[PDB]
């Protein structure tokens, strides 16, 4: 898979993007390993990717200037790798044991998150969070 979509929020004259996310159909090597494109997590391309593109939804072309203004913010950049950490951390530390899953095993995970499009701030949704994986014929 691999799907975006989003949504306005409103608080007080502000407006944020809800932001549900579909990793697509990956490994923990491709997604939060070394094995992505490069020698890299493909999580931040697909988190970039996402946020760009619901910014474009969202707020038309001027959607790439917000883009380009939170895409380099301290904010924008440590919120996404607090996402990483918390979201690597939720699927080896519970996904992982709860679902006995092993090396090599494939999965998604969708989630959602709400981007202020202001501050570049990027809150996790936790308790959305949801994975399917794909178990072994025989069981």
């Amino acid at each position: 898979r691999g799907e975006v979509r989003s949504e306005l929020i409103t608080k007080g004259e502000k407006k944020l993007v809800l932001i549900r996310w579909n990793t697509g159909k990956t490994s923990a090597g491709r997604l939060f390993g070394r094995y992505g494109p490069g020698g890299r997590p493909e999580f931040f391309k697909l988190l970039f990717g996402a946020v760009a593109g619901s910014l474009r939804e969202q707020f038309g072309p001027d959607g790439e200037n917000i883009f380009n203004r939170i895409r380099d913010s301290e904010k924008f950049r440590e919120t996404s790798r607090e996402l990483f950490d918390g979201l690597k951390k939720w699927f080896f530390e519970e996904a992982v044991p709860r679902y006995n899953l092993e090396r090599g095993d494939i999965f998604m995970i969708s989630t959602e998150l709400v981007l202020d499009p202001d501050t570049g701030e990027l809150l996790w949704n936790r308790d959305k969070t949801q994975l399917i994986y794909w178990i072994r014929s025989d069981r």
